[PDB]
């Protein structure tokens, strides 16, 4: 553990668990999430700030050392004009006119070095806001910076090295005691992050290390939700199918003579130069409904044996099948609650992307849920084939509304 720096959320306040001890002042105007109380939000206010102060054996002041930053980061999508060319500071480190920075713009993070003659070096990630489907917008990103001052400064995402700039003309970086987090020069009063587990290293991390970091800082017991917050009981979610994304689930007939299907293509949302995406609030919800899970908690974890509900023109029906219909898939229906009786309805969920486990009432496996084509149609199946077998039908993500992408619902 090269960590100099670690923040954690602690009993309403934040604490560095590092042997360097950091002070830590948080503003007035700062937020934790409810589900998941690391989650912490910044708004574009004054008083939005967490001040870390760095013992001063720790603070950087060097032409030769290696040093990376770590953090999780979930930004929401752009919607206006005034998000064009805004670059605005999250994260400075920035004293006297050397040191770091993290900053964003529209589709950006940007990592700036700032040498004691004001030699610049920017290193930057760039997103796309007009694709069908963004593994980035709103969605947790877990970024990795690490700097060798003889060669490179890379920005990893999600554990994958994105880009690069050589940096080796630098020369003294003089970074600041005080890392300051806080939106700095953002024009649009509407912009926010969220950010969580803020880690300095005292080296340039290699691909194994930051590799463990992410799964580590993971909660791997947990399943997420498409956004990449954790997974919830009682939350309403449109279904995508990782196999096929452009198409949705909807409900041929209710019963146990219908069925489930992918229907496609999905409609987009754009504003003209800022977005252009497929819309996501589209077909079936699922509710993933409390069967043997505890009392404690709305949380959604791996091995949770649960039933799951589907909404048809807005009434609540069973995901289930007959197990022993002829052949390994089993066609799902969506069935009247109290109708259900001794057909197959329990799903083992698992945490890889988001599986279904279908069960019989014995706690045998029917399979995981995914999809058969019959024709042309794209059935939903409980199937023990995917079972036995990277990307297949049998997963898929669950999309709640959320605040940070702003489609109508
Ligand atoms: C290709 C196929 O049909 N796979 C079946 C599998 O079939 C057996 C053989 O492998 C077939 O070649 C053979 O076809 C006969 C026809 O039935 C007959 O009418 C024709 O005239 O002659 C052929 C005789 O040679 O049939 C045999 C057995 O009958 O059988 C297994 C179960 O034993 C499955 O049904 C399998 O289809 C797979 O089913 C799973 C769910 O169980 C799933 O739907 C798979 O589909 C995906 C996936 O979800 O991951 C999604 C895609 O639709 C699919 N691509 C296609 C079909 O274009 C992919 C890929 O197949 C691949 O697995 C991953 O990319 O998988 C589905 O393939």
């Amino acid at each position: 553990n090269t960590s100099i720096l670690s923040i954690v959320y602690k009993k309403d306040d934040l604490i560095d668990l590092s042997r360097y001890g950091a002070k830590i002042n948080i503003g007035d105007r700062v937020y934790y999430d409810s589900i998941d109380k690391n989650q912490i939000k910044l708004i574009n206010l004054e008083s939005s700030t967490i001040e870390v102060i760095l013992k001063n054996a720790i603070v950087y002041n060097s032409m030769y050392e290696n040093f990376s930053t770590s953090f999780w980061i979930k930004i929401p999508k752009y919607f206006s004009k005034i998000n064009l060319n805004n670059e605005y500071t999250i994260i400075n480190c920035i004293e006297n006119n050397s040191g770091w920075k993290v900053s964003l713009n529209y589709g950006e993070i940007i990592w700036t070095l700032q040498d004691n003659k004001q030699n610049i070096q920017r290193v930057v990630f760039k997103y796309s806001q007009m694709v069908n489907i963004s593994d980035y917008i709103n969605r947790w990103m877990f970024v990795t910076i690490t700097n060798n001052r003889l060669t490179k400064s890379k920005i990893y995402i999600n554990g994958r090295l994105i880009d690069q700039k050589p940096i080796s003309n630098l020369g003294n970086i003089h970074a600041s005691n005080k890392i300051m987090f806080k939106l700095d020069g953002c024009r649009d009063p509407r912009r926010y992050i969220m950010i969580k587990y803020f880690n300095l290293f005292d080296k340039e991390l290699n691909e194994k290390e930051i590799k463990d970091l992410y799964d580590s800082q993971s909660n791997p017991g947990i399943l997420k939700d498409f956004w990449g917050n954790y997974l919830q009981y009682d939350k309403p979610y449109y279904m995508l199918n990782l196999f096929d994304p452009n198409k949705y689930v909807d409900v041929n007939n209710i019963g146990i003579r219908g069925y489930m299907y992918l229907k496609g293509p999905r409609g987009s949302v754009m504003t003209t130069n800022i977005y252009l995406n497929s819309t996501l609030y589209m077909g079936t919800k699922f509710i993933i409904k409390k069967y043997a899970s505890g009392n404690e908690d709305n949380i959604v974890r791996n091995n949770d044996r649960v039933y799951i509900n589907v909404v048809v023109k807005n009434k609540e029906y069973r995901l289930a099948t007959n197990a022993s219909q002829a052949g390994v898939e089993k066609i799902l229906s969506a069935l009247e609650i109290p109708d259900v009786g001794n057909l197959s309805q329990v799903v083992v969920m698992k945490s890889n992307k988001c599986k279904m486990n279908l069960q019989d009432n014995n706690g045998n496996d029917i399979g995981f849920v995914g999809f058969h084509l019959y024709d042309n149609i794209a059935k939903l199946v409980a199937s023990n084939w995917y079972n036995r077998q990277r990307t297949f039908g049998c997963s898929w993500e669950f999309i709640p509304v959320d605040d940070g992408w702003g489609e109508s619902s």
